[PDB]
């Protein structure tokens, strides 16, 4: 048995074999956790499906984090199956496509602030108020931040704010919860080309350019992250919560290359 | 007066007490010409009385939740400065239910919703609206709190809605450099006003003063100097930055 062997993990945000959720949830089940899914709309009900029976998971339920009660009936549901369980995977994120378009302060409206940081920042806690009584001792909660919360990166826009007040919820969570016995941190994942790389302007060339000044001179890939995740939610992590880790090849640590 | 020939509109001052009633007054003794907002009815006679002891009078109407209220006030702010040399945004709000007692039972998708609106957005919403009116080597300044940073019993909410702020300050700085605009954060340490009315500790919170290297908490007056000379050309140099105002409180760890 690997690691995550008594361990029953929920995983989101899986839209795709490119999808981080993707990478995360194949290396939680090589070290043995028992899966369970979810999924926003219809249109990935098919697909998200067959990615958790590869895994093997017969848990694949529906749920759009916008809503209140989307989220309540989905542990609902998690429950008949999992009374109790070990933690979840918060791979969330999106902002109306046109506020990630060009000059920040242009872009950036109050309905475009509004969605960003209630799906990629309050999501997380809505999820953690919804199961925070069915979640065991020694239990881990997940999600995925960028460095545009920590830094101003163009076209990154209203996202990046987002972002900083997620990896605050990281923090305030991970000290509400300690008490417990739950451990909240995130993985601030380096540039991937997944479903979130389109439709963005200059990705290509974005990658090319990070590559080259990443001191592991390669852009990350899923199989990392993954890596790092399942560790995370981990008892090898015991020692780690509130903790904001950069799974970025070492980008963030340098500057002016070359 | 080094803040002599500068036109700087002050939000958010309600009190003597109120952290922008320090800046204005700091930012008037070095010789600013200064305007000032209210949020209500309710603030108006009082935001007058205090813009005429400064010699100002400039006082208009804006509550930052609605971006018509904006845009009338600087419209109206037009009329009298066409051009103007930034803005301090000394504003923060969230439902006080929100800022009791364990974070995850506290917050809520609506209290979420406004803390973020009125605390983060806002200040970009305002920096939107006058950015036509910003004068080359205008500033911007806002101020938060180590909440930001770091988990704070009973900030809850707060805490994200300001480090959404801080980092709405680089990505500001950053979009509005090349225009010759400036944008930075004073995250001062506890003062007793505002207005914090309702909150736990709080005394029991105000003794920082044992832990903190200075050996007190930080001022009024202390806020509005720094204030008046991050929105200076003295601080020409300096533009996205979050400058801890607290006497060193946040550096420091285990002072018993
Ligand atoms: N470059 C990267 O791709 C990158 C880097 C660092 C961090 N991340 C973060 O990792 C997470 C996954 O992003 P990705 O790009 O790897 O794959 P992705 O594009 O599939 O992620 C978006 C996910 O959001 C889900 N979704 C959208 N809105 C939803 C909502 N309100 N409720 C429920 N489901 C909804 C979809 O199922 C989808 O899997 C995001 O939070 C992203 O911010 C990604
Ligand atoms: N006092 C502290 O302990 C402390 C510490 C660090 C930072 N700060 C920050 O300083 C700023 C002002 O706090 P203060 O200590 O001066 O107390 P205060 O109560 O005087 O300031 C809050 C201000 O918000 C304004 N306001 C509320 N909602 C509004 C809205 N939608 N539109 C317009 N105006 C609205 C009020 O008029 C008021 O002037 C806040 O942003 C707070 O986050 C205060
Ligand atoms: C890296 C990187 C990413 C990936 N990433 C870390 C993200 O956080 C992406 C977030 C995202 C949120 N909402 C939407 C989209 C992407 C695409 C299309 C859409 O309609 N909505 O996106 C960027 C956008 C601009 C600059 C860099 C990046
Ligand atoms: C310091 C400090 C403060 C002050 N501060 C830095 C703040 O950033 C905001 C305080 C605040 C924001 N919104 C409201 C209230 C206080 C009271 C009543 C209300 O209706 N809304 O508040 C705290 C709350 C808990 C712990 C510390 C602090």
């Amino acid at each position: 048995m690997g690691f995550l062997s008594g361990k029953r993990i929920l995983v989101t945000g899986v839209a795709s074999k490119l999808s981080i959720a993707y990478g995360i949830a194949q290396a939680m089940h090589r070290e043995g956790a028992e899966l369970a899914f979810t999924y926003q709309n219809d249109k990935l009900k098919g697909r998200v499906e067959e990615f958790a029976a590869q895994l093997g998971s017969d848990i694949v339920l529906q749920c759009d984090v916008a809503e209140d009660a989307s989220i309540d009936t989905m542990f609902a549901e998690l429950g008949k199956v999992w009374p109790k369980f070990d933690g979840f995977v918060h791979s969330i994120g999106f902002a109306p496509g046109d506020q990630l378009d060009g000059d920040y302060v242009n872009a950036v409206t109050r309905e475009g602030f509004k969605i960003a940081h209630d799906i990629s920042s309050y999501s997380f806690v809505a999820m953690a108020k919804a199961c925070r009584s069915m979640l065991n001792p020694g239990s881990a909660l997940l999600t995925l931040s960028y460095l545009g919360a920590e830094r101003a990166i163009p076209n990154y826009n209203v996202m990046g704010l987002a972002k900083a007040s997620l990896e605050a919820n990281v923090r305030y969570m991970a000290n509400a919860m300690g008490p417990e016995g739950v451990r909240v941190n995130a993985i601030s994942a380096g540039p991937i080309r997944t479903l979130a790389a389109s439709g963005i302007k200059d990705f290509r060339k974005m990658l090319a350019h990070c590559e080259a000044v990443t001191p592991i001179r390669r852009t990350v890939t899923i199989e990392d992250v993954g890596n790092s995740a399942a560790f995370l939610c981990s008892d090898l992590s015991a020692g780690i919560s509130g903790e904001v880790v950069h799974v970025d090849g070492g980008f963030s640590i340098a500057a002016m290359n070359e």
